[PDB]
């Protein structure tokens, strides 16, 4: 019944916004749907894999709030495996590589990669982490799809399909479904494209022992009965002197507050008193997840290192049903697995097929790329396909379609009488991840501190000290990356 | 409690589907969300305007089955005034014509123009009603915009900003939100670009007498206490032998069947057990409304008439709040009004002012494209902001954005078990009209009939006989139409003969 805030939703986000207020002496209680904790990320147990993370899993360096957290709550890292080299596997054949970028030899190519990415992080300079639709160019760049800019900058095949990878990788969407504008905001906001996309000093660098479960299980073991599962959130009535939050089982919670801690679009799933005011109400129709199976190929053994392979391949084409693998076996060396992607349409193609054909499907490709018969003999397999999820509605988060951002970008955290909006789709520091989970669960209960008197405003947004744990190096370029003309720029030369 | 069929919603397509249902002698419950029917049609009445349509109102040749619903309940139609002048204010200018179109005088300009309603059309034969996703080239066609194929096919800015205000009227939407093929199917399944715009032998050739919400009320009229409104639908559960469908109200329906008559991603705000399958579960968040306020206002009398004005006006510009208005005065030639649609982004950008504020907008710019300072003299004001509505979303309908026909589209209309789906959205003919809500909604009912057996599998999708009282002429081409060179062809042909 009676509590000082309902958060709604049991992800890290909401989770994290539940710890804040009730450290602070507050009466919370959390309104989950599902039979669990831990939303977009799901640790499963079994005695033949230990533990794996099915949903999110990697943090890295500049990502200190979701390392803070999970310190605190007893976690510890350890690093993905990157020792041995790279394979970029295009055009049928494997090229082992060192360093994050594959190497490009064709001189024209080479022009035409170092500028792409150049231009992706010089454009992400202009565009506001806070307030994406302030960038100078906004309209220009919200008006047109990822494809188009890709089609625009590139003036090569290759430039363009390993750009497309990047995208579907990054937002496990088509290019073609993505505004321009949003995009790049969404590489800025997690530091840029070397930062996004690196293992070693980037995004992917560590997983949690044990898995990221935990993050939002530890924080359930502190709050106790505070959490109530299988309460999926119907309606909110904000009519009377205290908010009324009702769920799917017949329940009804009175509070003071609301943090709506889920995805902006299953905002739908909850019947507003009064309606939402119209921009919201249209904005959460506009907003989808992305798609993504994760897939987990186990072996006796760690095989590729024995090749002077990481486990990283990036694989292009349209027949190759995962663009993208890291190493997942245990820091201890033991139950030795390949995790892959299957994305954006891929997973939409491949969702018909039975769980034992995409397992044939994989390891025939990680076979080919790897260059080893023993990618066809895995002793276990799991997968997820979020995109069957009624409470997630898809992985790794949401999407903005071209237009949609400049016109409805605004309203995302802005508050609807006295409920606020946390989940990772509203941070400014790694939106999209669990570490943007934490900054928005956070930010949207010190704005409640706030409305109650408890703390003044200049303590809603809360800076983050460096991990001690997880150091970051800068991201630099060199004088030729920097100063190389573009394909454009060297026939302007000619 | 225990029925044979629950229909999600009581707008038209809930409500002929019900209709049918009862008809063929089963027992239905329509499970309405609103304290009213008609969802996106709704006819306001008062002293002031006797009646007004602040949604869906237009009908016209080729959609029989609204005609035929219509006529059934004994409703009248009546047509739109067209006899004056129409008015393309472009620049800051008026330059007033007749029949059905700008004329275009400039021989490029002409070219360009003339290319790509062409284009248009012809695009659009190559896309299965029933199945666009079909179409030989539906993923490049899917995967861009039309802002895209506009800045492909347009030689001529000319060109461009009419195609422009063209998709904006057409579906509510900018053009670079929406996709190409979504558009081009959307275009073709009217009957095409003239079918489409136009009053006169088109999609605007009509209104009902005293309101399109009418249809819905006369339905409800019929099916009595079936009808339960206030009843958002909240949960539906197909894990046991029959259905069981919740209410926000806290009531159980129980039934064989349940019909969806609710726009595609409306479905969001219903939790399912078991869960959707994975593509209608994405499906229903990737499929948005368009945005408009629909504005009518009111006058003395019909004074742009005496100025050999129909009262149709195509506004470019993006200091003009209404881009396209159309007489609305009674078919008596009293309540003298104005209509003029608020379209996409202006209706995001100007829902912030007042009524008040959007009337005075709109009566300047009435005067000034009516050259007309009695524009400036209202007598009353209407307007509904349709993005608003929790339980329609936005109007007139669904709109596609990039990539997403092609890849969840297929779904739209599959049953999820016992769950059938109606709705204007899932129409093959008028999709986004009364008309399409009247078709979808019927075929709904029929495959329930075909699943108990009641009816044999080629009686679920039924051919509807022309109207008699609103007979289509055939849209035509002349020659040069057909042949004249797009400006590239021309560039082609001239580079031939200097070679
Ligand atoms: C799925 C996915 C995500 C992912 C990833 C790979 C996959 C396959 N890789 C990641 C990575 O390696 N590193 C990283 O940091 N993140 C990556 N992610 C994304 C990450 O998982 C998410 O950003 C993060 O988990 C999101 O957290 P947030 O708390 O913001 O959101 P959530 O997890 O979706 O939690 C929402 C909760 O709300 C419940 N819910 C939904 N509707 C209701 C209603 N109506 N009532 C009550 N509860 C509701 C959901 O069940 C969920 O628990
Ligand atoms: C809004 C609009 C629409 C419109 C138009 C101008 C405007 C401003 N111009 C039109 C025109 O002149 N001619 C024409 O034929 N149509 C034009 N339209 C579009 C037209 O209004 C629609 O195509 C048609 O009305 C759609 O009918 P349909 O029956 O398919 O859908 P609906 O009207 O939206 O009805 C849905 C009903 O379902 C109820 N609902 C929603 N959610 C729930 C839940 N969860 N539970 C129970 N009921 C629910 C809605 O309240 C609604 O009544
Ligand atoms: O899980 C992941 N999320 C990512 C985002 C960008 C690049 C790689 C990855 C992963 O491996
Ligand atoms: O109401 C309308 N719907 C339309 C669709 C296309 C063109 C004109 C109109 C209207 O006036």
């Amino acid at each position: 019944n009676k509590c000082d805030v309902v958060v709604v939703g049991g992800g890290i986000s909401g989770m994290a916004a539940a710890k804040l207020l009730h450290d602070s002496g507050l009466n919370v209680v959390v309104l989950e749907a599902r039979d669990r904790v831990g939303g977009r990320t799901y640790t499963l147990r079994n005695q033949k894999v230990k533990y794996v993370d099915l949903g999110g899993s990697y943090v890295g360096p500049t990502q200190n709030r979701i390392l803070r957290l999970a310190k605190e709550l007893g976690l510890e890292t350890y690093k993905v495996n990157e020792v041995e080299r790279l394979i970029h596997h295009v055009k049928g054949k494997s090229y082992p590589f060192r360093g994050p970028f594959p190497p490009v030899w064709n001189p024209i190519t080479y022009l035409d990669h170092n500028n792409f990415w150049r231009t992706m992080d010089d454009m992400g300079r202009e565009i506001p982490s806070d307030a994406p639709w302030k960038a100078p160019l906004a309209e220009e760049w919200d008006n047109m799809t990822m494809k188009e800019l890709l089609d625009k900058l590139c003036w090569t095949e290759s430039a363009k399909q390993l750009a497309t990878l990047f995208v579907n990788l990054c937002v496990t969407a088509e290019t073609h479904e993505v505004s321009a504008l949003w995009f790049l905001w969404y590489v800025k906001q997690c530091g840029g494209t070397t930062r996004i996309i690196s293992t070693t000093n980037g995004g992917q660098e560590r997983k949690f022992v044990g898995g990221s479960g935990q993050v939002s299980e530890r924080i359930m073991d502190l709050l106790g009965d505070r959490v109530k599962l299988e309460r999926p959130v119907i309606y909110i009535d904000q009519t009377r002197e205290n908010v009324l939050v009702e769920t799917l089982n017949h329940e009804m919670y009175e509070a003071k507050y609301v943090i709506s801690a889920i995805p902006p679009t299953l905002g739908m799933k909850i019947h507003f008193n009064p309606p939402l005011p119209m921009m919201r109400n249209q904005m959460i129709t506009r907003v989808p997840l992305g798609s993504v199976i994760k897939c987990i190929v186990y072996y006796k053994e760690p095989f590729w290192r024995k090749k002077d392979y990481c486990g990283t391949m990036i694989i292009d084409g349209e027949e190759a049903p995962v663009a993208y693998t890291l190493d997942d076996t245990k820091p201890e060396g033991n139950y030795a697995a390949i995790m892959g992607f299957i994305l954006a349409h891929k997973a939409r193609k491949l969702a018909r097929l039975t769980k034992e054909e995409r397992l044939k499907k994989l390891c025939e490709l990680y076979a080919k790329v790897l260059g080893s018969l023993e990618a066809l003999e895995p002793v276990h397999y799991e997968e997820k396909n979020w995109c069957e999820e009624q409470y997630s509605g898809g992985c790794y988060t949401t999407y903005f379609p071209p237009g949609i951002l400049t016109q409805y970008g605004r309203v995302l955290r802005q508050p609807v009488d006295r409920i606020y909006f946390a989940g990772t789709e509203t941070a400014t520091h790694w939106s999209g991840y669990m570490e943007g989970a934490v900054e928005a669960g956070e930010r949207a209960a010190r704005e409640i501190l706030h409305a109650m008197g408890k703390i003044p405003e200049d303590e809603i947004w809360q800076s983050e000290p460096e991990s001690v744990d997880v150091p970051a190096q800068p991201i630099t370029t060199t004088f030729l990356e920097r100063h190389l003309p573009s394909v454009p720029g060297l026939l302007r030369l000619i």
